């Protein structure tokens, strides 16, 4: 099983799509490439996928089987990804989600995202939840919109730089 605490952010380097998948060709920070290899199964924003090529730091992905229930699709050349490589998470997304809101602030973002009864109508705050591969527990909810603080040294190793208002998410639910 995945800790959902992000080890480091990689950034897209190539994608080649086909009519069935998609290639993603990821350029890995320093130290991770080296700590997997073809046949890995990994986290890409929380997503379990499989290593299908490697040369140097350039991890390649076959995405296909999650491309309808993920964010992939989406992401263009220069994207940052959540990396954790393993040993909480499975890796199995339930669906998307989109950011609510984002309010920045010393401290870190208070991220506000609304989350479909498509993917969870039973979730209670204090609760875990994965959102692009970072564990969260759920510090608010009102009906659909829960509410996750974001410690702003995250900024370092992950890509919540990206989160903006409407931006998709990974979602996992726990327990
Ligand atoms: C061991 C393992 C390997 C997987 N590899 C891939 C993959 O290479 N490409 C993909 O699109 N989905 C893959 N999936 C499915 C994906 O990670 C995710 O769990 C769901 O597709 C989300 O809807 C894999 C799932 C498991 C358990």
């Amino acid at each position: 099983m995945f800790r959902g605490i992000v080890q480091g952010r990689g950034v897209i380097r190539s994608i080649s799509k086909s009519e069935d998948s998609q290639r993603h060709g990821i350029a890995f920070p320093e130290g991770m490439f080296q700590l997997v290899d073809v046949d890995t199964v990994m986290l890409v924003n929380g997503c379990s996928n499989t290593v299908v090529r490697i040369l140097g730091d350039m991890v390649y992905f076959d995405i296909d089987q999650a491309l309808g229930t993920t964010t992939f699709d989406g992401l263009k050349e220069g994207d940052q990804v959540n990396l954790e490589i393993h040993p909480g998470l499975t890796g199995n997304i339930k669906g998307t989600a989109l950011v609510a809101a984002i309010e920045e602030n010393d401290a870190g973002f208070s991220v506000l995202i609304d989350i479909p009864k498509g993917l969870a109508e039973n979730l209670t705050v204090k609760d875990d939840i994965g959102i692009d591969g970072i564990s969260l527990p759920i510090t608010d909810m009102s009906d659909s919109i829960i509410t996750l603080n974001y410690s702003r040294d995250l900024l370092a190793s992950t890509n919540i730089a990206s989160l903006a208002k409407d931006v998709k998410v990974n979602v996992e639910i726990l327990n």
